[PDB]
């Protein structure tokens, strides 16, 4: 199975993922001086007030807070977006080190993790219909820097110990995303993929610009979880990202100048 080993890591996916090398794969170096301001874009829309956290899960290659999309509680709209994304769930990417972790880089900086918060247009019905269309989803992602503790943050470290092991679930309801945000919604955007198989190209990418700071405390913490499944010997989940990949024919654009 794909991983992010030796024998299973990012180099070995196209073996059973073709789309690896596509057209549009994610995630890229955003060279900000490369990245085109557009006028014409507009300001993002989160409206997070009424989501509805369910579950956290440790799905063996990272931990998801899964959310009631069944109505638009939880929205995104405006940017260059076209239509309201209502969010699904959210997950991180992180390093063994406070050096890398993110899967996209800013002028090839890398930063200790990155946040994904996954959602799918709701034009289309479901999740799954969702990942047949070329802009069926909307990922906002969100750099951590190493710095001060994120509040906001801690109720989720809190419970990483409950779903250690691959498979491993909890009940995670009342938890606010809203805590999660950097103070400005400046961005980059462009069209990509997921970051992990199947690698699907129906991503219209939303990078922030601000980092949110996370303590050292917090980021040790996400280390200390694990590939493996419960009885089986301990790989640490770390350094679960992919390297960069060719931006080919694509354009980054800035909601800032
Ligand atoms: N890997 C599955 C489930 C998943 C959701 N997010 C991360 N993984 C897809 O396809
Ligand atoms: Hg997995
Ligand atoms: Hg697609
Ligand atoms: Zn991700």
């Amino acid at each position: 199975h794909w991983g992010y080993g030796k024998h299973n890591g990012p180099e070995h996916w196209h073996k059973d993922f073709p789309i690896a090398k596509g057209e549009r794969q994610s995630p890229v170096d955003i060279d900000t001086h490369t990245a085109k301001y557009d006028p014409s874009l507009k300001p993002l829309s989160v409206s997070y007030d009424q989501a509805t956290s369910l579950r956290i899960l440790n799905n063996g290659h990272a931990f998801n807070v899964e959310f009631d999309d069944s109505q638009d509680k939880a929205v995104l709209k405006g940017g260059p977006l076209d239509g309201t994304y209502r969010l699904i769930q959210f997950h991180f990417h992180w390093g063994s080190l406070d050096g890398q972790g993110s899967e996209h880089t800013v002028d090839k900086k890398k930063y200790a993790a990155e946040l994904h918060l996954v959602h799918w247009n709701t034009k289309y019905g479901d999740f799954g219909k969702a990942v047949q269309q070329p802009d069926g989803l909307a990922v906002l992602g969100i750099f951590l820097k190493v710095g001060s503790a994120k509040p906001g943050l801690q109720k989720v470290v809190d419970v990483l110990d409950s779903i250690k092991t691959k498979g491993k679930s909890a009940d995670f309801t009342n938890f606010d995303p809203r805590g999660l945000l950097p103070e400005s919604l400046d961005y980059w955007t462009y069209p990509g993929s997921l970051t992990t198989p199947p690698l699907l190209e129906c991503v219209t990418w939303i990078v922030l610009k601000e980092p949110i700071s996370v303590s050292s405390e917090q980021v040790l913490k996400f280390r200390k979880l694990n590939f493996n499944g419960e009885g089986e010997p301990e790989e640490l989940m770390v350094d679960n990202w992919r390297p960069a990949q060719p931006l080919k024919n694509r354009q980054i654009k800035a909601s800032f100048k």
